[PDB]
DNA sequence: TTTTTTTTTTTTTTTTTTTTTTTT
DNA sequence: TTTTTTTTTTTTTTTTTTTTTTTT
């Protein structure tokens, strides 16, 4: 099933690389995207989007390499949905966004 | 900034269409959307995201008279993130899709 | 069938806009978006797609006021295959964007 | 610049699929998408947009070991505006999509 | 297949063409 | 601008064309 995220946006925080017990590269950063709209009065808004995105091998590095925070970034890649058991015992889940590629935009 | 999902999945339950105070339509879906994917092994594997997706006015009831639990759909919309006090006072976040378009797929 | 086409690109010339007798516009850009590439035997490429945009409604209205020559915009829509015949019937054919939406930097 | 095309079409004829002198594949492929559009003056109409896309290393071999005249596919990849000149010096132009990949249904 | 927590302009219709070295 | 909780096939390169009535 077809399931694609293209979203732009700046990282949060300083990108988080470590390698896995595997031996692959994975990274985590964080994106904040917002979005301006107006208000039925004329008033206009804002939303802001957090989110994480899970980076895997050569993508992971090349983000830890080029991008820090407040960096400004195309990410293209698929929503995911994390099920997890803590390490209390306690059933948890998480939406996250795992990027297939980056898109530079900090060069202006 | 652009934010944008597209993705195929089938409702996990009946549509609930509701008005809001307001008078406008609104409307949740819930979304499975599986993904199949070879283990480092020679196995076929799968993820599957479950998610919730937002819709209002016309396409709130759009999506409530045309789609029914099981039913195949692609939306097109954007990332949302949800953040709420719940009735005890504890802070509550949430990863959304708001939907803009729905593409039928149950006509086979 | 879905057909979805998001691309940034920089206009190559003015807005052209006209009226339907509906009364709706109807307005056509035109785009280029490059694509660099440091992939070949050695060095760095660069491609730039040419491309006429349809533009209907208010988007071709907004295209109006505020686009010009040298432009940079995100368009969103769709392919479009257009056909036609000469004065001395030559049928002839083309690929055009039709823009649902718009989005300038 | 971001350069995107997300289309499903059933192939219009069959694979065709050649090597390139560094060993990897090249395939072009033929397309077809149509859209419903009950929009008209009272009735329903359909349009379909022709159009041909490139593939390259183990996406062309794909291609080429599971596809046909009158399947359906998915594809992601770029608009790409194509030009050259004939034997009689007469350049000549193209749209064609290059895929980044393919989902065939 | 892979872990586990606030960045910094608007939103069916007709027509028939030549141009504004950050990774991948 | 808007509420608040498990559905049912694979993943820089050259070439130069005519076809497989669910909403919007």
């Amino acid at each position: 099933m077809f399931n694609k995220v293209i979203m732009v946006g700046r990282l949060t925080r300083n990108v988080e690389l470590k390698y896995l017990p595997s031996g692959s590269a994975a990274a985590t950063i964080g994106l904040a995207t917002s979005r301006r709209f107006k208000k039925q009065d004329g008033t206009l808004g804002e939303e802001v989007c957090f989110i994480d995105a899970r980076l895997f091998g050569r993508t992971a590095e090349i983000a830890n390499q080029y991008l820090s925070k407040g960096s400004s970034v195309l990410i293209e890649g698929r929503l995911t949905y994390e099920s997890w058991m803590d390490q209390t015992g306690k059933k948890n889940s998480r939406h996250t966004i795992t990027a297939d590629s980056l898109q530079f935009m900090d060069k202006k």
